């Protein structure tokens, strides 16, 4: 049974970058709404599965995706950030983003170029390729979950659906950007970095 | 060369279904910024083109489907509106209302489905079917226009994107289509469907 | 635990229209195939889905899809074909036809259209709205399924994948169109029709 | 105004791992067949963007795409095939695939990996990011070009289109992928590869 995670902080915790609205919209409404419509949807499943109904199991892939997505994306992305976020990582993960992305400050402008580039709603992300054995920038769509999607590990992930921003950046986009990299909380993305290694 | 088309009306006219303050950034900046960009693609397609560079014509797709479906949509969506708006048809549209989908009120209610159903950004459609001569209702993801990607003339548009109504109605977006049915210009409406006969 | 069922009919009993290689390969090995790995996936579901891994479900629908609506769409398929088949249909269906699409030629040439006009993999239908409660046809991609995806019900389907075809028709494939409507089961077909308004 | 390119070789030039009747089918009719229809949707989109009209530009992508990406692709193709080709590549070339992808073999293994995993239509590639300056493989559905679709460099593709094998290897794709590595040209594909970094 899937549940609403408590978020790591209080609502107003982000501001001035992500004001207090926005952040109990975010959690209590948003989020709340698929962690409960993922649950009806996998009892449909269940019961589609258990009777062989392959036709059932398909049309519920959607409802799956989205609200399963869903729930993955704001679990990760409540912990992707902080009141003490801001700055950057240091040893491993920061040593493999210059690596990767030339430089701390090349991988921002990279990752906010995905970020900015989704046309619609989606996410912008920061994952690991376990196959590659490196670090690996990608966009997903709507709700679609990035390791259950593409394979790669998620790091740290940038919501940009409207309702990440909207209430105060507006449509301007590359505002809200600039401004949540002031909370990135980098040791957790540090520790989800360091759980690819082992 | 496109152009943003002004307003039928002022910002405030359809107050209170729909704010000012919405529909004051819907015209002046998200559709304000698509008819440039839109020209900004055009140009360079022209470039591509004329050089019978394939692959640049192909990665410039998602551009002009994305910019040139949302100055499609809004143009449309714009005139789809009015403070006189609210109500129903009369006449052959309202005839071919309840004719195709039992009466206006199921209707409304079909509309509403299909574009609450919308996961992500997106549009809900009434549009005419000309090759099999009736009405039918449609949703289009993100930009993409109804004619362009589904052949379905376009009569009555409900944009669905966040920025059609997060700022007043938040993640309800229920509340947002019931509000919208009082401002829905059917003139307009009536008149799109009637080109569709001749 | 799915299964692959026997054909209706001899390997060679649709000669000349399709040939018994093709008979014989796409039953016990396209067909069979995708039979066994929704086996094997819905197996996987089934895990995923008692350990509430969300991403392993997400990452599992390409396959089930692919699978099952491969399953779904063979086994309709050898069901409306015949040795004794071709002709037109006659009654209710018939009627249908002649009022959803003009006439059996005028619906022949739509179905022959979408099928030819599969891009890529797929297959042409003729489906049943039962919402509208009236004849549609539609082209699915790879081996999506009708209802599944579209809420269609199926009851006429024409595989147009180049297994389908090519060892016989080449990259012909209106040669391999028109020669199925030779054998086409109307009987089945007007079955699924009948069931479908109750 | 594109043409249909003369191939490097005879027809039965890579026999016997692909035959003379598909070389010649898959050159005269299915290439040939791409280059005039990408020549007819290019007239069209010439007209419509000279009349503004954004509706069918946006009706013309789908055929622009696939006619378009069908040209690069086989076009590339017949340049990545030797009747004297197979064995490895050597130096710079050989040097990044032991380093992207472990070996020779770990490297050939993944792209037969990606292109029998293609579900329906595609192709499987061996490409070069630019941005993260290396060797990355990748699968594209139906005629999807590489560069077009992930801007990524094309210097080896395999076509797993059922008309680029069926007729000698029926559905046994993995016999199809084993036996194409005997006629790679690898001379092509290190030309492609050191035109990358320039
Ligand atoms: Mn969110
Ligand atoms: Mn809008
Ligand atoms: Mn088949
Ligand atoms: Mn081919």
């Amino acid at each position: 049974k899937h549940s609403l995670p408590d978020l790591p902080y209080d609502y107003g915790a982000l501001e001035p970058h992500i004001n207090a609205q926005i952040m109990q919209l975010h959690h209590s409404k948003h989020h709340a709404a698929v962690v409960n419509n993922l649950n009806v949807t996998e009892e449909k499943y269940q019961e589609a599965l258990a009777k062989g109904d392959v036709t059932a199991q398909i049309a519920l892939q959607p409802a799956l995706k989205f609200n399963g997505g869903g729930h993955i994306n704001h679990s990760i992305f409540w912990t992707n950030l902080s009141p003490n976020g801001g700055g950057e990582p240091k040893g491993e993960l920061l040593e493999a983003i210059k690596r990767d992305f030339g430089s701390f400050d090349k991988f921002k402008e990279k990752l906010t170029a995905a970020s900015v580039g989704v046309q619609g709603s989606g996410w912008g992300w920061l994952g690991f390729n376990k196959e590659r054995g490196h670090l690996q920038i990608a966009a997903c769509p709507n709700q679609d979950p990035l390791q259950g999607t593409t394979g790669l590990i998620p790091l740290l992930g940038i919501d940009v659906w409207e309702h990440a921003y909207y209430l105060q950046y507006k449509n301007v986009r590359p505002d809200y950007l600039k401004a949540i990299w002031n909370v990135i909380n980098w040791e957790n993305v540090t520790e989800r970095y360091m759980a690819c290694k082992k």
